[PDB]
């Protein structure tokens, strides 16, 4: 189709399957295995990317070109890696992936949306679609083309450190929130075939349904552990949202570290090939988790040759190595040359990776668009995050007795008010894990508005706002306050660091709520990733709000506290009476919640 040097896979007018087959038929085994290899930016250089024919890069949590880097700095980093990949013999562009799981959350100045538990409280799938749309724009502002989201885990035990990454313990709510996918990727056309990958073009990103499968069903909520459940239960609880993801054209699926009835997911051919590929007809690419194949063995990493064979024969397509790429490539090449892994398996993995890259337009637009840098932290997206934070809040109490005046909404005009607690003026605590650092962090880690700053922006100019992080009761009683807002809760955590058998918030938290509420009427704002022991906090408080991990836009909290909007959120999880009840889900003989799934009080706007 015309120039003397015409090569069909470079022709943007040709169907994707024809371009995939044309390119695959030209590739050496080194070029094929390179496509299957994803490496961390920290081990990448131009020569490494070219010499090893690398297919993908990622940033892990906190892996950034520098602290405070601008959107342009991110684009220049991604473009520098892409120029090396485009300089190989075949010029196959890399795809760059990142955990953009509540906005583009590793990046300074990105909008930080509420984490998924609070989004489940909104029961609003169109809000979540709009969040996917804004997230895709902020990820593309940094030159990145691929987000590892949504987590469609159905968390069945809140002792799991990833419970906050699950929309709900009710798979129907998780299924509804798969609307994140067409937000991130764009809507699929009317005649679309379920299981095909889709991305609309350069203003959207590839998505990732994760972690396949049963990551929210592990014993005692131990992260990465064993999910013990019959096939009926796996299929009725943990699997359904993957079918919704197929129908919405999710481009990739990431495998879980967890096991199902003792079989590692990263080595489970029956489920990855037999079910996901051969039954659901998934035609995008399957990616490992970070060192997921290493963790097939006990101890992890003790037989990496086996890890490679087991994972590739199970049906995984791309391996998040992410550091020991030379060993990964050498071992896989040896297995293929030895006849241990057939070429048909390599060709299927490369077909799927190429299919996603061609479909999303990566060969046509391999480089960043500098005009997109301005989308990062845009005020329209902050207004959306503020809407989502307010909708996520669940009002659990609003008066100590049935005859008390309702405390919320609070008046904006009062002579003097108190804002108190470790979480009232701490942006890192209100964002939680996966924000700037992998585990999150404390203090003013990015651009946003704390609860204290939100109160100061809300109240009448005559209202004096006093801040005290941990006042004693005497200070409160002597202060001439009309009321207090006191915010406390969990510290940031991610993955195994968040596994927690006691679910009791760190002190001082309860002590501060008791001191403040003992001195003046108080609204307690509980920041957490999950239900936590709450009876003592409730006993002390006039009103109590479960705010989850609401992100950078603390005005979503004050929008409800001062009655600009009514409270509407409803619990997306069961609130237990005691951790000795766990696991405790609807239907269990022992179901005896403090607050049931779906519970929430309301207010009317003033
Ligand atoms: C579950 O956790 C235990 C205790 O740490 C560990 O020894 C075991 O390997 C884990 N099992 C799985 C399937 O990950
Ligand atoms: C609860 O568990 C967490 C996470 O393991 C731990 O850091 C904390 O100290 C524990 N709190 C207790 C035992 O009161
Ligand atoms: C809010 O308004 C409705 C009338 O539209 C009323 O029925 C309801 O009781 C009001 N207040 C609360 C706290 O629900």
């Amino acid at each position: 189709h015309h120039a003397a040097d015409y090569v069909l896979y470079k022709d943007a007018t040709k169907p994707v399957e024809d371009r995939v087959a044309d390119l695959l038929g030209r590739m050496t085994l080194a070029e094929k295995i390179g496509q299957m290899t994803q490496i961390e930016r920290l081990v990448a250089t131009p020569d490494v990317l070219r010499d090893n024919f690398i297919g993908s890069l990622l940033s892990g949590g906190g892996s950034v070109p520098r602290k405070g880097a601008t959107a342009k700095e991110w684009q220049d980093m991604v473009d520098g890696f892409q120029k090396a990949c485009m300089s190989t013999r075949l010029g196959i562009p890399m795809i760059y992936g990142i955990d953009a799981v509540h906005g583009q959350n590793n990046v300074y100045g990105a909008t930080i949306f509420p984490h998924n538990v609070g989004l489940g409280a909104t029961r609003d799938p169109y809000l979540v679609k709009r969040i996917g749309e804004a997230t895709a724009l902020e990820v593309r502002a940094t030159g990145i083309q691929y987000a590892f989201a949504p987590c469609i885990a159905v968390c069945r035990d809140p002792r799991w450190g990833r419970c906050y990454e699950s929309y709900s313990e009710d798979r129907r709510i998780v299924q509804s929130m798969t609307e994140l996918i067409p937000g991130l990727q764009g809507d699929v056309p009317k005649d679309f075939t379920s299981g095909m990958p889709f991305v609309a073009g350069k203003n959207k990103v590839a998505a990732c349904a994760k972690h396949f499968v049963g990551d929210g069903g592990t014993v005692d909520g131990i992260n990465e552990n064993n999910t013990i459940i019959n096939r009926e239960g796996l299929m009725n609880i943990h699997m359904p949202a993957y079918k919704n993801a197929m129908d919405k054209g999710v481009s990739t699926v990431m495998i879980s570290y967890s096991s199902w009835n003792g079989v590692k997911m990263h080595a489970n051919q029956d489920l990855v090939t037999g079910y996901l590929k051969d039954t659901l007809k998934f035609k995008g690419f399957v990616i490992s988790d970070w060192e997921g194949i290493d963790r097939i063995t006990t101890p992890a990493g003790s037989d990496y040759s086996y890890s490679v064979k087991a994972s590739i024969l199970a049906g995984l397509d791309m391996i998040m190595v992410p550091n020991k790429y030379q060993q990964f490539i050498s071992i896989l090449t040896g297995h293929v040359n030895g006849g241990v892994i057939p070429m048909s398996r390599i060709d299927d993995a490369v077909t799927r990776i190429l299919r996603v890259k061609f479909t999303m337009g990566l060969f046509e637009n391999p480089y960043a668009d500098p005009a997109m840098a301005e989308q990062l932290g845009k005020q329209e997206h902050r207004d959306l995050a503020r809407e989502a934070a307010r909708k996520s809040l669940v009002l659990l109490k609003n008066g100590k007795t049935s005859t008390d005046a309702p405390l919320l909404p609070l008046p904006k005009k009062a002579p003097k008010i108190l804002v108190a607690g470790s979480h009232a003026d701490n942006l890192g605590y209100q964002c939680g894990g996966w924000t700037i650092e992998w585990q999150g962090d404390t203090g003013r880690t990015t651009v946003g508005t704390t609860i204290l700053e939100a109160v100061k922006a809300a109240v009448d100019p005559s209202t004096v706002v006093v801040f005290a992080e941990n006042p004693d009761a005497e200070f409160v009683k002597s202060g001439g306050f009309s009321y207090a807002i006191v915010a406390v809760g969990e510290h940031p955590y991610t993955e195994t660091k968040g596994d927690n058998l006691n679910l009791t918030i760190p002190e001082p938290g309860l002590s501060t709520v008791q001191a403040v509420c003992g001195g003046v009427r108080c609204a307690t704002v509980l920041i957490s990733g999950r239900p936590v022991v709450v009876q003592p906090l409730l006993a002390a408080s006039d009103a109590l709000v479960a705010a989850w991990l609401p992100g950078s836009e603390g005005q979503g909290v004050t929008d409800a506290l001062f009655g600009d909007f009514g409270f509407t959120g409803r619990l997306p999880r069961t609130w237990f009476k005691s951790v000795d009840q766990l696991p405790m889900n609807v239907g269990d003989a022992h179901y005896d919640p403090l607050f049931r799934l779906g519970y929430g009080l309301t207010t009317n706007a003033t």
